[PDB]
């Protein structure tokens, strides 16, 4: 006896994956970026650059 | 010599050969085709195409 044509159903699924980066500040740069300890010196604006 | 065996006619004969095939369809399925088990609501002419 002769065979019918078949069907095929299939579902598959995901998977879950990160990327970690970490990225420091110091101290000292939280200030100058900020702009609490820039003032009207010449020096801060060379270390604020 | 003058006798029976001039032949040069061997004979060929045909042979049938065939070949089959299966097409089942689904009882819910002529059904919406001949109109039978039919209804006006979007559904079944959805299911019908």
């Amino acid at each position: 006896p002769a065979d019918q044509p078949v069907h095929n159903y299939m579902i598959k699924r995901l998977d879950r994956r990160s990327l970690n980066a970490a990225f420091s500040i110091a101290v000292e740069a939280l200030g100058l970026i900020s702009g609490e300890n820039l003032d009207g010196t010449h020096i801060s604006s060379a270390m604020r650059l």
